């Protein structure tokens, strides 16, 4: 019983618009894999440790030839590895060094918002700085930091800011995980960029629906491999595509392990040959390379394009070996006098619709009192032949997948997440129990449909402990 097979609905994948493009083969030689170093804390002071993280512009070698102009947080393109963990506080100081507003949204970090989440009521000016101070109160997982300034998320996306981000706990400590940063344990952030004269263009390359690049760019790489020296490896992988689906593979069905989800560890350990996932999903997965032979070359793919070159080294087998159960996920109770919140996503390319509205900042769309578990439905009503996968995510908390059109939700959903694919057709429970006070964002995390307004607000409240929120119109531009 290994998984073999994607677990969303082929009627509906990516390739079936009229507007798709596969990959293409990226020109020049190949390249060792970057993988980012860690931040080095500002200050450490009892369990306060102080951050700095600057959005900046530079330039990147990616291609043969020129340069390409790119933004990154803390260097040129994308950034560092961020460490966070369970019970710490961090106060982070939030600079913008580029010549528009942006925001600095944790995606995935249960934060109070809207301010310290950074969607879109967070704007930090050119030149200008914010600091946020948190306790991160979530178990271990794969995290992410990207902006969110509507409507200009998808383009800033586009043009490089998005960093990898790790929450670290005792339990997650206590496995005998890969933890060699760069020689057995990896962040791989999927990307998929067009380029033009070595430049990026994200207005020649926009699509409404979701723009789609022609090349591979893993971690900001073009081409990449790396070098098996230790046979037990990690792959972190997220999906930083604006709107690409990834289905990865090894190029002879290898076996793999998942061993986390978005939010963090399963409560077992799923093996499977193949994983596919939408915008913003995280698949945490050991990979075991002791069955090849020193010298192999073993591909990982994506459909049926190279993606990454693994070089077999001189590799003293090993196994990996994990407790079952190989987490504890606690289950979330509805108070059985709530009812069920339907939210409905509908359309397509510029007609798209989130409860038939586009989002306005200054309307609270829904409130929900903190600490409650309550049961949403979500549906797409697009049609099965013709329609789309929307990545669903809900900000300021991570959820439980109750069923997908009344029947069981896939293997790697027994756990954390805070994005969901939703097929055409489907209806999908889950348990949402908000933690933190605030006003938070949930949307479709295809970028330009975001942009589009695919996206609304929910405020999170404790009675006779209430607040007033002062929500602005959007600036005028
Ligand atoms: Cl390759
Ligand atoms: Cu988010
Ligand atoms: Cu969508």
């Amino acid at each position: 019983s290994m998984i073999t097979k994607y677990l969303y609905d082929e009627n509906a994948y990516d390739y079936h618009d009229g507007g798709y493009r596969p990959l293409k083969k990226a020109p020049g030689e190949e390249h060792p894999l970057n993988v980012p170093a860690f931040l080095k804390p500002d200050r450490i002071e009892g369990n306060e440790i102080y951050y700095t993280v600057t959005a900046q512009a530079g330039e990147t070698k990616i291609l043969p030839g020129k340069p390409t102009h790119t933004w990154g947080y803390n260097g040129s393109i994308l950034g560092p590895a961020i460490q966070f963990e369970t019970g710490k506080t961090y106060h982070v100081t939030l600079k913008n060094e580029l010549d528009e507003v942006t925001t600095f949204h944790w995606h995935g970090l249960n934060i109070v918002g809207p301010y310290e989440d950074g969607g879109p009521h967070a704007p930090v000016y050119p030149h200008g700085e914010r600091k946020i101070t948190f306790t991160v109160d979530q178990p271990a997982a794969n995290i992410w930091l990207h902006p969110h300034p509507c409507p200009e998320t998808a383009r800033q996306v586009w043009n490089g800011l998005a960093a990898p981000v790790i929450i670290t706990d005792g339990h997650e400590q206590s496995l005998k995980l890969p933890r060699r940063w760069g020689v057995n344990d990896f962040p791989v952030v999927l990307q998929d960029r067009s380029y033009h004269d070595n430049q990026l263009d994200y207005k020649a390359d926009y699509d409404v629906d979701g723009t789609l690049g022609d090349y591979a760019l893993v971690n900001g790489t073009v081409n990449p491999v790396v070098n098996v020296t230790k046979p037990i490896v990690r792959l972190r992988f997220l999906n930083g595509s604006n709107r690409r689906e990834w289905r990865l593979h090894f190029a002879d069905y290898h076996p793999f392990t998942q061993i986390g989800s978005d939010g963090g560890l399963l409560p077992e350990a799923v093996k499977m040959d193949r994983i596919m996932l939408t915008c913003a999903e995280r698949a945490d997965v050991l990979v075991n390379f002791s069955d090849y032979q020193p010298g192999q070359e073993v591909i990982l793919q994506t459909d049926d394009f190279d993606l990454i070159k693994f070089k077999i080294g001189d590799i003293k087998k090993e196994n990996m070996l994990l407790p079952s159960p190989l987490a504890e996920i606690p289950a979330l109770s509805v108070d059985e006098n709530t009812p069920v919140f339907k939210t409905v996503m509908s359309g397509m390319d510029d007609q798209v619709r989130l409860d038939g509205k586009l989002f306005d900042m200054q309307r609270i769309d829904t409130r929900q009192q903190v600490d409650q578990t309550q049961i949403w439905e979500v549906s797409n009503t697009n049609d099965m032949e013709g329609g789309m996968i929307h990545p669903f995510h809900i900000h300021g908390c991570q959820f439980q997948l109750i069923d997908r059109n009344g029947h069981a939700v896939n293997p790697n959903e027994h756990g954390w997440k805070d994005t969901i694919g939703v097929n055409p057709n489907e209806t999908v429970r889950i348990k949402v129990k908000f933690t933190k006070l605030g006003i938070f964002m949930y949307h479709c995390h295809i970028l330009e449909h975001e942009d589009t307004g695919m996206m609304a607000q929910i405020e999170i409240f404790d009675p006779d402990h209430p607040i007033e929120y002062h929500l602005m119109p959007m600036n005028h531009k």
